[PDB]
C-alpha cells in the first residue's frame, strides 16, 4: 500500500500513548477495538487483562481470530454491541479505558455523548485514565478556510449552507486511501467533551497534536521509531496524520 507510512505513524503514536498511561498488570477496556489492531500493542506493554467492545460483529471476530492465534500473557474478553448510543454495564471497573479513532462516534446526538460518557465513568477506577485519539475539529475547519481540504490521500467534505455556517456544521464525510469510503463523521465537541466528563469527575490531563505528539515522541524513543520503522514523513502524509490528536482524562 501506499499508506504504510501513516499506518506506522498512527500505531507508533498509539504504542507510545499506551506506553505513557498503562501499567503492568493493568485492566483495559478497549472501545471500538476494531480488528484489534492494539493487541500486540498491549501485550508489549505486560497488561493483564484485555476487554474489547465494537459495534461492528465483523471487526470482533477479526480481534477474536487475532487474540486467538497470538503470543498473549493477558485474558481477553470481547464483546459486540454499541459502547456509545446503548448503555454499557460489563460488571467490572479498568484501569485504562481506551478509544482508538472512535470516541468522535459517540457524538451522533446530545443524548449519544451523554450516555457514551456515562459508559465511560462507570467502567474506569478513581484515578484512571481514558485515552483517545480523535480527529481535530480545529484543524478541519482551517484546512477548509485553506481550500485545502484534500490531497491524494484522504478528502473530507462538509455539509451544505442552507441557513448554517462553518461553525453551525455538526457532521462531514470522511475518505481515506484503502480504508473508511465517504464514512459519515462527527465533529468532536470538545467544551462539551470537558464540561460533560467534569460533571462525572474525569479532568482533562492532556492534549496534543498528532505531528507535536510524533515528533516529541519520536525523539524520546529512537528504538520504537526503528523498530515500527519510520521517520521523516511527506508533507502529503503529515497532512493526514495531522488532522488527529490525543487526548487524556483521568478520573479523579
Ligand atoms: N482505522 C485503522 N487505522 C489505523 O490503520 C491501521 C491498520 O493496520 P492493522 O489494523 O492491520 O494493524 P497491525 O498490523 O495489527 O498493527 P501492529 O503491527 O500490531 O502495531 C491500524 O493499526 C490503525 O493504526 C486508522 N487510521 C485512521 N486515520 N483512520 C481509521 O479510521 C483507521
Ligand atoms: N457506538 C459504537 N460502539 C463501538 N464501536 C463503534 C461505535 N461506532 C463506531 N464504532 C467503531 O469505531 C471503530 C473506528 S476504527 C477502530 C480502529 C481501532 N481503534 C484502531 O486503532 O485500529 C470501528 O471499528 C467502528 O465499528
Amino acid at each position: 500500500s501506499k499508506t504504510i507510512n501513516i499506518r506506522n505513524a498512527n500505531n507508533f503514536i498509539k504504542a507510545c500513548l499506551i506506553r505513557l498511561y498503562t501499567k503492568r498488570g493493568d485492566s483495559v477496556l478497549d472501545l471500538g477495538c476494531g480488528k484489534g489492531g492494539d493487541l500486540l500493542k498491549y501485550e508489549r506493554a505486560g497488561i493483564g487483562e484485555y476487554y474489547g467492545v465494537d459495534i461492528a460483529e465483523v471487526s470482533i471476530n477479526d480481534a477474536r481470530v487475532r487474540a486467538r492465534n497470538m503470543k498473549r500473557r493477558f485474558k481477553v474478553f470481547f464483546r459486540a454491541q454499541d459502547s456509545y448510543g446503548r448503555h454499557m454495564d460489563l460488571g467490572k471497573e479498568f484501569d485504562v479505558i481506551s478509544s482508538q479513532f472512535s470516541f468522535h462516534y459517540a457524538f451522533s446526538t446530545s443524548e449519544s455523548l451523554d450516555i457514551a460518557q456515562r459508559n465511560i465513568a462507570r467502567h474506569l477506577r478513581p484515578g484512571g485514565y481514558f485515552i483517545m485519539t480523535v480527529p481535530s475539529r480545529d484543524v478541519i475547519l482551517e484546512r477548509y478556510k485553506q481550500g485545502r481540504m484534500s490531497n491524494d490521500f484522504y478528502k473530507i467534505e462538509l455539509e451544505k449552507m442552507e441557513d448554517v455556517p462553518m461553525e453551525s456544521v455538526r457532521e462531514y464525510r470522511f475518505t481515506l486511501l484503502d480504508s473508511v469510503n465517504n464514512c459519515i463523521e462527527y465533529f468532536v465537541d470538545f467544551t462539551r467533551m470537558v464540561d460533560g466528563f467534569k460533571r462525572l469527575g474525569l479532568s482533562l490531563v492532556e492534549r496534543k497534536g498528532f505531528i507535536d505528539f510524533y515528533e516529541d515522541e519520536g525523539r524520546r524513543n529512537p528504538e520504537l521509531s526503528k523498530k515500527m520503522g519510520l521517520g521523516c514523513l511527506t508533507r502529503e502524509e503529515s497532512e493526514v496524520v495531522g488532522i488527529y490528536e490525543v487526548v487524556v482524562f483521568r478520573k479523579l
